[PDB]
This record gives C-alpha cells, structure tokens and sequence, in this order.
C-alpha cells in the first residue's frame, strides 16, 4: 500500500508540470487506505511560494476533515520534505511520512539547497516525532527519475 | 521604522485572538516604509494549522504583488518564526526578518516546544544568509508581554 500512495504522489508530480502548476512535486495524504488529499504543488498557479505539494495536500486534508490536526493520516511526498514543509507536517501532527527521493535529486536540478535536519536526524531545537519511511527499490527510482524525466517543463523558483 | 511595524504586528496579534481566528501572533511585510500585509493567526478561522501569522503574511504580500518573490521586502513578526514560517520565509527571498518575543514566551503559555534550528543557527544541512535581527528594549519587551496577557482568551492548537 506504501507503494500505491508513492505511486500517486509522483503521479500529481507529473500532473502538476504538466498543468503548469508548479515543480515537479506531490503529495498524497491517505486516511488509511482512504486518499482525502490528492496534491501538487501550487506555487506558479496560486502566486504562493509557501504552496508546496505537502502544505497545499494538508490544506486540503484538512478542509476535507474538518479538524486542524490529522493524527489519524499519513503523508506520501514525492520528495523529501523542505523544511516549510517539514514544519508543516509537524504542526498537522501526521503520524507517518514516506517520501520517495532524497532531497539531492531535486536539489540536482536547481532548487536550492534546502534540507530539513529534523527529518534527517540533525535537528536540535526542532524535534521530529512521526515515523518516517524513505522509500527504497521501485518507489525510490519513480521518485528519482521525475526529475530527469520533468526537466526544462516548467520554470523554477 | 522597526519599532512601529513590530507594534503593528503585535497589535495584530491582539486583534487576532480578541477575533478568534487563531493564537496571539502578527505578521507585517513592508517594502521600506509602505506596508504591503499585515494580518495574524487564522489557524482557527480558516481550519488550517499552516495558516501562522508570517505565512498568511507572505501569501497575502506575494497575492498583492502579483509574484512569489518578496526580495524587496522586509517581515515583522511578533513571535520568533517556527520552523515551517522560517522556511517560508527562506523560499519567499523576503531580505530581513525582524521579530519581538523569543519563541520560549510562547512555549511558557502551552505552545509546543518547536524551534527554528535555521534561525538560531544550529542546524547541520540548513543554513541561512538572511539577515535577522532580534528586537531589543521596548518593541521585544511589548512583543513578549502579549502571552501573559492573551493566556487563556484562545483556544491552544
Ligand atoms: O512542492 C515542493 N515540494 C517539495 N519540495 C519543493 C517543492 N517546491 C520546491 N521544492 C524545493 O525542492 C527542494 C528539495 O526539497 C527544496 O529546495 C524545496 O524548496
Ligand atoms: O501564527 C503563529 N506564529 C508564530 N508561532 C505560532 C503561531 N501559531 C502557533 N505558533 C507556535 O508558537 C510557538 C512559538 O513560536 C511554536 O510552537 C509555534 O508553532
Ligand atoms: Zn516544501
Ligand atoms: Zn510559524
């Protein structure tokens, strides 16, 4: 099922540099087996930096539920969160997050170099607490491959 | 010029909460002595836990503008920005952050204990050029009363 969300993410990825939405990036979050955010991101289209496919699928999620926390949910990234992003995915209290690129591949391509220590275990005054999943195998070559695939589609930012 | 707009964030801090759309934080983005947005928390009104003062700051700055990037701006905000509002101030290239209370006046009211490594500048793989000044005299000490006497007209998130 990991891979079923992945999948999606990189799905809206795709979807969202085909739009011109924004970057090649998505994010899906699931309540269990249930999609109640389908995401990518929105910088371009909505004229906002901070809507990136993990913040804006959280919006979404929830609208969708009505509640400002979503314990009960897990977010899939397309990418390594950023460390908007990451705090974001705090703050929602998500209880697990797998992601399916390290942040390098899309730092490869020209976004900048913009990691998030309390995701990778670096963090002091941030302090992560949710499961975290990097994907390995199939999930981490579609992650990967997005960013050769989706090269100059769509402008950076 | 920092001492009003930091008052004025303090007072949409006070505005905020007296509202209900969110806790006791404002944000104010300036280009030079025009302010261009100034709001607060809206975590409650809008059911969204990304939607911080500095966040709506910057998304509402950048709609009015017409463009993701702040490089001509400066961001006031009451309380030290968290990790997901630093990092949205880093993607919206905003040229100076100045704030008033230290992020501990908002832990000592039941905020969580969620610092921004980038801005103490204890992280490993994050690092920031931004300049970033630490209110000092009569704006820090009104930006870090606002918690002791906002303490229970709110709901916590
Ligand atoms: O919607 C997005 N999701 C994830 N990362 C993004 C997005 N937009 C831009 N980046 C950028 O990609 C790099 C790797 O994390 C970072 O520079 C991040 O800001
Ligand atoms: O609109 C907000 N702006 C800044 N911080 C906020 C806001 N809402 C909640 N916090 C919380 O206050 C603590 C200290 O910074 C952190 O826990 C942060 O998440
Ligand atoms: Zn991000
Ligand atoms: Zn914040």
């Amino acid at each position: 099922s990991d891979h079923k969300f992945l999948t999606q993410a990189v799905e809206e990825a795709y979807k969202g540099v085909d739009c011109g939405d924004g970057g090649p990036f998505g994010a899906v979050i699931v309540h269990n087996n249930e999609v109640v955010a389908s995401c990518h991101n929105m910088v371009l289209k909505y004229t906002d930096p901070t809507a990136h496919a993990e913040v804006t699928a959280i919006r979404e999620a929830c609208k969708k539920l009505n509640k400002i926390e979503l314990s009960e949910c897990e977010i899939y990234a397309s990418c390594e969160p950023c460390p908007m992003c990451f705090g974001a995915i705090h703050l929602s209290r998500l209880k697990r997050l797998v992601y399916g690129a390290k942040a390098e591949a899309a730092i490869a391509i020209g976004f900048d170099d913009f990691i998030a220590d309390a995701l990778r275990g670096t963090g002091v005054y941030q302090k992560s607490s949710l499961e975290i999943k990097k994907a390995d195998g199939n999930g981490a070559a579609i992650a990967e491959q997005v960013f050769q695939n989706t090269k100059e589609k769509f402008r950076l930012y």
